[PDB]
């Protein structure tokens, strides 16, 4: 594809998460809809309430299939509000969907929904994962045989309310030269229902190996954690929020510190930018979204796909955002 | 009794929750112990980890039976730390123990533990109650056949972190003429596993029908909620924290407004004061605690009991504290 292709024109789907199951490419995006709520700093206008599942056979010219709703807030027993960016992993012959959702105390937790097939209806557990907090989870099937979750999100994601997995009496956002908050990493146990250990900082560093500062808002982690593997190297990509960038870093292990490299996606139409990187049929793709069909409305996002290409030195060729 | 009696002089127990099951008197206190943790503002020195159960047939001079440990943190699947003031309720031929415990995020939640007998080991549920927060729960079997929970606790109890059951970005403690934070009340459902509704405030008014102010620390709610019914009137008693008082209020229904009456017990030796009021064999008793055996060590408390009498107008005779 020479030009970015919009996949679902009929509805507003955001925060795409693409995976390859049974030689098919499945997408697990959020579902944006027009709630009657005006914009807000706490992100109340992001009032998604369900999940659809899309699948393709050919990303570039292929037909896109809507499998319909597979999960909604009503079906979740511990549900409060706001189903945000989710992710799916395949293990033990089953598919585990990890969704963020404020509990009945308006605290962001992460729940698990299970299905026997990647597109089939997901049945949620009655309670959120023990110790879970914040949002935007990413589930990475590492080569060591284990499955790792990467989560975290500034501001509306309540990540600043916590220090070392423990909630603060009062939220605290680091400023200026102070080290910025890191995204979190935690290993999941085999049944994929709970954490196997305590989550820890996924350190993102300079080229000098120094932790990114809070003022460095063009490189500092904000949200949208994602992890993939190419040419014997790890790639941790993410969103920078108020600078509207999708950056990426590199490392040699799922835990070890990741060193910032560059920018994958320049600012797009809309305040938010969210993504997922996956290889399909020999080519890499950067699934993401912008607010072009909604004519600039941030809370109404349409998912799209652009071809991602690497340089021989391992770096990623920057992709132009719409804006 | 012509002088208050200690019940477990061999160990350190606090926050007594006295009930009458099978013509016996059962107490469900917290188990203080020297954890090696020094005193600090967040109350880490209150590091209780297990529950004992005590029973008597005669309060004044009868033998107190130590039924041993019936629940410990290590058995709770969602365990974090600090098992604080709990209470038990009898329904459906079973005994439900409602215990407060910080989750793996140091957020105070309330969980349910079930036993077939008032002293037998309570098997805890895998997850805390949905929407639960703060601590010091008190279950009340009303005459309507329903069951209500009265929870809430300031400062260490994390009540100020919440407004209308929703977590604040930053904790807020009201001051001066502002209306003080009210304790909470919620009707449990039939299986006693979850809430049947949204928790509401239990308003405590003055003699002018006006909400108690935060500056009025000698009367406003702090912790240690307790509800009992005597001669057509309800009696909501509680602790006042830094004024070391236990006061009580009167109402006509479990939800309705309660009007402040007076002080049940003046400051005792130690900072904390906690209690439970129950009638046993024609006599009313005020179960509580102080730190006389521990020579003033606030977090090493010892249970004690004193007879409580009423005036013909319905008021409660003030009991003199050790301090
Ligand atoms: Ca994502
Ligand atoms: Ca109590």
């Amino acid at each position: 594809m020479k030009e970015p292709r919009y996949l679902v024109p009929g509805d507003y789907m955001a925060d795409p998460a693409a995976h390859v199951f049974n030689d098919k490419l499945y997408i697990y995006p959020s579902h944006d809809w027009e709630s009657g709520i005006p914009e807000n700093d706490n992100g109340d206008h992001f009032n998604m309430k369900d999940y659809h599942v899309f699948s393709m056979d050919d990303v570039e010219q292929g037909e896109v299939t809507d499998h319909g709703v597979v999960l909604r807030t009503e079906d979740i027993p511990w549900a409060g509000r706001q189903l945000w960016d989710s992710d799916v992993a395949f293990r033990n012959g089953k598919y585990y969907m990890y969704f963020p959702l404020k509990d009945q105390n308006d605290i962001f937790r992460i729940g698990v929904a299970i299905s026997d097939r990647p597109e089939g209806p997901f049945i949620p557990q009655e309670n959120p994962i023990k110790g879970s907090y914040s949002m935007d989870p990413c589930i990475w099937p590492d080569k060591d045989g284990e499955y790792y979750m990467y989560f975290g999100g500034l501001w509306g994601g309540q990540l600043q309310r916590y220090r070392n997995n423990k909630a603060l009496e009062c939220a605290l956002l680091p400023e200026g030269d102070e080290p910025a908050l890191c995204p979190k990493v935690v290993r999941l146990r085999e049944d994929m229902l709970e954490f196997a250990e305590e989550p820890r900082d996924l350190m993102i560093l300079d080229e000098k190996g120094k932790l990114l500062s809070a003022g460095d808002t063009k490189r500092r982690f904000f949200e949208a954690s994602w992890m993939h593997y190419y040419n014997g190297k790890y790639y941790f990509s993410y969103s920078t929020g108020d600078t509207h960038l999708i950056c990426y870093a590199t490392g040699d292990n799922p835990y070890g510190p990741f060193t910032y490299r560059g920018v994958i996606l320049t600012p797009v139409v809309g305040w938010t930018t969210h993504h997922s990187i996956v290889e399909f049929k020999g080519k890499w793709y950067l699934f993401h979204h912008d607010c072009v069909p909604s004519k600039g409305k941030t809370w109404l996002r349409s998912l799209k796909v652009a071809e991602l290409k690497y340089n021989p030195d391992g770096s990623i060729q920057p992709i132009k955002g719409t804006a």
